[PDB]
């Protein structure tokens, strides 16, 4: 019993923070990609106001 | 002992996946919200070197 219970609590703690780690990662992951396609955007945008 | 760890466990990691979730939808959801925006600034600049 004391045992279990430990694991219980202890376990799904540690698994939550993680899901929380996980997700923090992927969210800054869409930051940068987000970030990056904005630049690629930029870009289209100069080469065509340029040529035009 | 098993009543209360296993609930507290299962409570918590439904909830945790939630959490998480809801970071993916917050994440995609901000994430296509700033393509939008993109979309829409680089048409103004191109209006504005057209401008130009």
């Amino acid at each position: 019993l004391d045992l279990a219970k430990a694991s219980a609590t202890d376990q799904l703690k540690k698994a939550k923070a993680e899901a929380q780690v996980i997700i923090e990662q992927a969210n800054k992951r869409r930051s940068q990609i987000l970030d990056e396609a904005k630049a690629e955007a930029e870009q289209e945008r100069t080469k065509i106001v340029a040529q035009a």
